[PDB]
């Protein structure tokens, strides 16, 4: 059948950038209170990203359109750990792409590239996004903190 | 650092570490005794013959600690119909815990998704370490015969 493939985005042109557009749209959606509303909030972060980290933006193929994404950022100061970590920056799949272990695949792909530059990865994630906090439990992540709507999860090596 | 690589040859050198690299891994085959490198020695070169384009090993330098056994071409009656499967996966002790069974596993996913849609593999009872592993990649324990699980990987439409 489809293979899913993950790989390194190359370039943010403004073709690939409307695709993670798209793919961040639609995963978002019913959870705009984390993700922002309208494109151009999702424009804004994922360009950021892109600037901050784009060595770590691992993007989840089927086919010649994006998925999924997963922003890795191995250069991350964390005034918790008061030292550089790695974080996730940012990490959805297309709504009709869920549940289907392409979020796994991405997240096994972020701690692999991560665990050679860092024995912390933290990250942050909505209050009410039980979904993802229980993805990453799983891999290791224990909630240590909160920020208004946000908690904040680490896992160490 | 580590390198994952296709074995492309089972010479003396490699088959002795290869046999060095399980004996470290299932703690000697004392059932064996002395004949224990012999046992090992058969099941590698077994392995081998029936799935080498699969046979991919870690390296750290110029010596082999870790490999994995991808078939892309298994009749599993259970399933039906040729799947892929992991006939053996293991990392030298001294050199496990330092995320090398990751990266032989994602090399193994990589190259079976290229082929088949559903990848089987058994472990033992009792190896709650690898059954852990495994769940983390999406495989879920589907049977059992004698003190062998039969764990399956099967991605959906
Ligand atoms: C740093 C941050 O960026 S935090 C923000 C994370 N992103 C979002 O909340 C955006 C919206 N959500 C998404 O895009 C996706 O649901 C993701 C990225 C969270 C997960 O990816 P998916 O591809 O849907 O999940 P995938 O199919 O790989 O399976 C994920 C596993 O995590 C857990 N999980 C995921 N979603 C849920 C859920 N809604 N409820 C319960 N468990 C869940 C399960 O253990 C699941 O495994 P299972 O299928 O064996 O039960
Ligand atoms: C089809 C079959 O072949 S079944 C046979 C499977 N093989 C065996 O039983 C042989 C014996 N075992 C081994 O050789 C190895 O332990 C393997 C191949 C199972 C795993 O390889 P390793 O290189 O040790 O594991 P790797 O370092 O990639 O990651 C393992 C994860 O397991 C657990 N683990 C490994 N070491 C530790 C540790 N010191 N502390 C805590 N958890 C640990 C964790 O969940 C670790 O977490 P992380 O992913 O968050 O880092």
């Amino acid at each position: 059948m489809d293979e899913i493939k993950i790989e390194k985005l190359k370039k943010l042109d403004k073709k690939a950038l409307n695709e993670l557009i798209d793919v961040y749209m639609s995963g978002y959606e019913g959870l705009e209170e984390y993700g922002g509303e309208g494109r151009d909030y999702a424009r804004n972060y994922i360009k950021w990203c892109w600037k901050k980290a784009s060595d770590g933006f691992f993007v989840a193929k089927v086919g010649d359109k994006i998925v999924g994404f997963i922003v890795c950022d191995k250069d991350w100061f964390s005034k918790y750990e008061g030292r550089i970590v790695g974080a996730i920056h940012e990490f959805v799949v297309d709504k009709k792409f869920q549940g289907k272990g392409i979020g796994r695949k991405l997240l096994i792909t972020c701690l692999d590239f991560l665990g050679k530059y860092n024995d912390t990865i933290e990250l942050w994630v909505g209050e009410k996004n039980y979904g993802a906090m229980n993805l990453y439990e799983k891999f290791g992540f224990k909630k240590v903190g909160k920020s208004g709507i946000w908690v904040r999860m680490i896992k160490r090596q």
